């Protein structure tokens, strides 16, 4: 009887959640930034002492957008002028200051305009790209050396990632791997120059006359890709005597005979590194693993060292081949693959033996490998109460595989199922973050005995704020559809009368390998339309959904745009039959991959569906990137799977229409999924007659995420959706 949750609420973030994120810089020291100073915690025992005062850099005369203090807390990097380029990338300026002399660096600074700076893992090195070039500075305040003098805008790229790469492979901007110690500096480099251009405009600031053309190699499903190359420097041998000298190390012969890319890049040892490629098909991926040969100077990659890795019903991995962990001499490795079943579970490789023993089994899978001592691997799964939607630490004992015990599934069961870790330097302590069902708690653990010393933070001042709100309950639960569990989850509205007919509203997303039903705490504009607006928000993972195993995932292979649309449908019905459900009242929405899965849903003419919103949608797969889009798809050509991409557009579902009403909404400047496919929707529908609503945010990106844009949109969606309903 309190007030509701509110979509001002959601949009002004009155209600915000703590968080703890830390810092380790040894095996039993972390760094906090209470109240905007940085303090080094000691967990051994429970002792704090300031590393660096908030009123430092109050004499920079620059906003600083970022900081990164060296792994020997020497110096501190300091980022500023910060200017977006895609995402995870930019442009900036950096300053470096000494913290014992207690003074700026300001002979031979890093160049405005530099794309990525990281310090080597050990001392106070620094490689850093500008230009498309690699440069490397040993002593922060002596020249710089540069690595390579190849780099070219928009052509060749060392040691950051092209579009697609940085999408699509790596998830990151940078394309540099220093050593354990920092001796080796390894790097890619990528070749655009065949790669075709998409084009769009950005019109910028009211007085910028005429509109930018903004142009990024970007290959879409068939087209030309970007090609690798991988090089190793030894930065102890630097000089400026001479250019450095960079070994190339080649890829297998398996992959040279055609298009490929590199999908992994794992040191071993101080002196041994293992490489992934993956052939253009995803089908087939090779590991190959080099050792430095001290004599000659270079890498040498034996064969038989090699490790094959085919999928027979799909692709390899789950988005990427996974990546080993090696154990300490480098001669042994531990690697998520997925087995007879189809599960994903552990495997333990010999360098030179191609068989692999699997050290877990279920059908449940392994998410990740935390950390590996030598008595124990520390791992994140989805055992627990079978739920596939939860996330828990596990340990297994590496002399006895019975031996598994459960770090975090009886700290906390009602209110912590979801869990990740953050591990000191050698998993002496580790970090537990717990994100759901209940508020987000973080604590501190030491692995000698699994004691937990610390709650680092409860998330109390939001619980308080929270008892005087009328909060919507989530419901997390399966049905069974041909012998087989399908979860879901629902956003119950405050009071919610079981009797009563509620309108609901399908979150959707449904990407390969996806996951919206899972036990995390939200408060999202879900939260809004549940508590405000007595609306039931639902979302359902069906065919093609992580974290289940091959049978589901691989459901979808070489034709999306069917069998999870058909479920999203199969889950509307579902929910009318549980009865709460007023039928004459579903929506659905989606951005991305939901956008898509929305638009085929309203195009299907099931009739069950009054409305949709899709936001920044693909309409058709040829239209989106190679990497993503061939890994589910092959190429579309008739020789391979050309009928699979035709068939399955949204714009030849225009006639339908007619029977939905329809948002449509793309930012102008979306480099991901392009506007042009959306042009193409709308233009569909206009050819056929049929009326919807459109919104365009100009120079917004795929995440229509600056301020303003962003309570724009919510806004925009909540006036149709109160309006589809019939709702005050
Ligand atoms: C990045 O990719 C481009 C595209 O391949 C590379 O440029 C191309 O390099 C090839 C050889 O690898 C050149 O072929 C040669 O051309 C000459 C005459 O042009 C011919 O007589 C030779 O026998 C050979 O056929 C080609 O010209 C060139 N193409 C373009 C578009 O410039 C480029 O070198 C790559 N950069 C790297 C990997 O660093
Ligand atoms: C390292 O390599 C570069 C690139 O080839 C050399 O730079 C060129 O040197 C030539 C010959 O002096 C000049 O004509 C060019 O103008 C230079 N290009 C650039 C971009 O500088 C450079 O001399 C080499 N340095 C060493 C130590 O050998
Ligand atoms: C990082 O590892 C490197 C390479 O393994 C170590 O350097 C080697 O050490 C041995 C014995 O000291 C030498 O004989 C090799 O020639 C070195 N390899 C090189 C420099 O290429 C080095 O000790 C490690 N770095 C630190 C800081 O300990
Ligand atoms: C900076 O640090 C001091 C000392 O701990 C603290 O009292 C002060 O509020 C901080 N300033 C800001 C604005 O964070
Ligand atoms: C914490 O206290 C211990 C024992 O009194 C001391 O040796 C150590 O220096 C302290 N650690 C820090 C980071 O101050
Ligand atoms: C960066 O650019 C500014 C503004 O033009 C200039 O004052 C400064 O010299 C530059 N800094 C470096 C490190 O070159
Ligand atoms: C994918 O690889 C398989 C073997 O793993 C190959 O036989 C097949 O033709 C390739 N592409 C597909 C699935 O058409
Ligand atoms: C169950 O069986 C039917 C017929 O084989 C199939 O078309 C349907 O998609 C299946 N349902 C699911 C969700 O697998």
């Amino acid at each position: 009887s309190r007030k509701t949750y509110t979509l001002t609420d959601y949009l002004k973030n009155t209600y915000r959640l703590k968080l703890y994120s830390l810092r380790w810089i040894s095996d039993h020291e972390y760094l906090y930034k209470q109240e905007n100073n940085i303090l080094v915690f000691n967990a051994e025992y429970g002792n704090s002492s300031v590393f660096l005062e908030n009123s430092t850099f109050d004499e920079f005369g620059h906003s600083i957008n970022d900081y990164s203090i060296s792994p020997d807390g020497q110096f501190i990097l300091l980022e500023y002028n910060y200017v977006k380029q895609w995402r995870h990338s930019y442009t900036a300026s950096y300053d470096i200051y000494d913290l014992n002399k207690r003074q700026l660096i300001t002979e031979e600074r890093i160049p405005n305009n530099t794309q990525w700076v990281t310090w080597s893992p050990v001392g106070h090195k620094l490689a850093y790209v500008w230009n498309n070039d690699i440069y490397v500075k040993i002593e922060p305040n002596l020249p710089s050396y540069r690595i390579t003098w190849t780099g070219k805008e928009d052509i060749i790229y060392n040691g950051i990632t092209d579009w697609v790469y940085e999408e699509e492979v790596f998830s990151a901007y940078s394309a540099l791997w220093w050593s354990p110690n920092g001796t080796f500096l390894a790097y890619a480099q990528f070749n655009d120059t065949e790669v075709p251009l998409i084009e769009y405009s950005f019109y910028s600031d009211e007085s910028l006359q005429y509109p930018k053309t903004v142009r990024v190699p970007y290959p879409k499903a068939g087209a030309v890709n970007p090609t690798v190359k991988f090089f190793v420097v030894n930065t102890d041998s630097l000089s400026s005597v001479t250019n450095a000298t960079s070994i190339q190390i080649t890829a297998p012969a398996s992959m040279l005979i055609g298009d490929h890319y590199l999908c992994d890049v794992t040191w071993a040892t101080q002196e041994r590194i293992s490489l992934q490629w993956l052939r253009r098909i995803q089908n087939y991926s090779v590991m190959d693993i080099c050792d430095y040969d001290e004599s000659s100077g270079r890498w040498n990659c034996l064969v038989a060292r090699q490790h094959i890795e085919m999928s027979t019903t799909g692709w390899v991995g789950r988005f990427r081949p996974s990546e080993p962990h090696f154990t300490l001499d480098g001669n042994s490795f531990y690697k998520i693959i997925s087995n007879e079943e189809g599960y994903r579970h552990i495997c333990y490789f010999q360098i030179d033996k191609k068989d692999c023993t699997f050290i877990t089994k279920g059908t449940w899978e392994v998410i990740g490998i935390e950390a590996l001592t030598s008595d124990y691997l520390y791992y994140i799964s989805n055992e627990y109460k079978g739920m596939p939607g939860g996330r828990n630490l596990y340990k297994i004992q590496l002399s006895d595989y019975t031996k598994v015990t459960c770090l975090s599934c009886e700290l906390n069961p009602e209110r912590c199922q979801y869990y990740s870790v953050s591990f000191s330097k050698e998993a002496k302590y580790y970090q537990l973050r717990c994100s759901g069902p209940g508020l987000p708690l973080y604590t501190l653990h030491s692995s000698v005995n699994d004691k937990g010393l610390r709650v680092l933070e409860d998330n109390s001042a939001l619980d308080k704020m929270l008892q005087n709100v009328q909060m919507p309950s989530k419901k997390l639960d399966f049905i069974i559809l041909n012998e087989t569990k399908f979860w879901y989850q629902m956003i119950l509205p405050p009071h919610f009368d079981k009797s009563k007919k509620y309108p609901l509203l399908l979150d959707v997303y449904a990407g390969p390998c996806s996951q919206k039903a899972d036990t995390v705490f939200r408060l999202n504009w879900a939260t809004y339309l549940a508590s405000t607006e007595n609306i039931i928000v639902a979302s359902f993972d069906g065919r093609g959904s992580g974290y289940q195993g091959d049978k589901i995932m691989h459901a979808i292979n070489r034709r999306l745009g069917t069998f999870e649309v058909e479920d999203q449908i199969e889950a509307a019905r579902q929910f009318s039959k549980m009865g709460f459900v007023d039928n004459k009242r579903i929506a659905i929405w989606g951005w991305s991959y939901g956008g898509y899965v929305t638009s085929m849903v309203l195009g299907s003419g099931s009739g069950v569906f009054k409305c949709g919103i899709a936001v920044a949608p693909v309409s058709r797969w040829e239209y989106y990137d190679s990497v993503y889009t061939e890994r589910y798809m092959g190429l579309p050509t008739p020789e391979d799977n050309l009928d699979h991409y035709r068939n399955s557009t949204v714009m030849s579902r225009a006639e339908n229409f007619k029977q939905v009403e329809y948002l449509l909404i793309h930012g102008t400047a979306d480099d991901n999924v392009h506007f042009q496919q959306s042009a193409q929707i709308s233009k569909a529908l206009v050819d056929v007659g049929v009326d919807f609503q459109a919104m365009w945010y100009t120079d917004e990106d795929h995440g229509i995420a600056s301020s303003t844009a962003h309570q724009h949109i919510y806004t925009h969606m909540s006036h149709f959706i109160k309006q589809c309903f019939s709702l005050p």
